[PDB]
């Protein structure tokens, strides 16, 4: 069902990339990991934390999540994907041709696709 | 448990995107979007269809997703970013950069987030050293 994620940005660069889908909540982190880990996920109410320190581009190892119990793939693979979309953005956006910021933002295509469920048919 | 997910791609440009991906199963549609919605899901062996029905660079809503339930808002993000990506890289490669599609290449970056359970017994023995 829904996930709650708490979000230790250091950088204040990631945080604002995360919206609050049906699928998953993401929340300001005002606890450290290990007082989350402490109080437990009753009281809590979160389950799992994303810890960055640095920029990502400097040190990719400088994240992680933490999460009561094991949590399922998909969790991870989200998080990863939206920084990995961010990234690769910002490597691209350091290339020393003049003009590539006009062309990056000039080229910028973001689609939101529709998903319905089909009417039914039963 | 894998979703199924059978993309119709009228343009033939887009389902090349999708066949080295590690959170859904794509295939290709034999059928149309109706025509899997009428045989139902057990026949079908599908959760959804991915319609593309135009060059989305041309038109970028000629596209959309159903599903037989609904689906987590996970198969349309990855989806979008997917399609959001190589439109984007497409129209960068057009511009006159030497090298250009290496370049893009190269600056792809591939973050997966490592993640942890942390760590924390009446069946199970204690050591016998302790
Ligand atoms: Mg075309």
């Amino acid at each position: 069902d829904m996930k709650t994620i708490a979000i230790a940005d250091r950088t204040g660069e990631y945080e604002q990339l995360f919206k609050e889908n049906d699928e998953f909540r993401f929340v300001h982190a005002e606890k450290t990991a290990e007082e989350y880990r402490k109080m437990g996920a009753d009281k809590s109410g979160i389950d799992a934390v994303l810890e960055i320190r640095q920029d990502l581009l400097e040190d990719p190892n400088a994240v992680a999540i933490y999460g009561y119990k094991q949590l399922p793939a998909s969790v991870s693979n989200h998080i990863s994907r939206i920084l990995s979309d961010y990234l690769s953005d910002k490597k691209i956006a350091s290339y020393n041709i003049p003009d590539i910021k006009q062309i990056l933002a000039d080229s910028k295509i973001e689609l939101s696709v529709h998903t319905y469920k089909w009417s039914e048919d039963g």
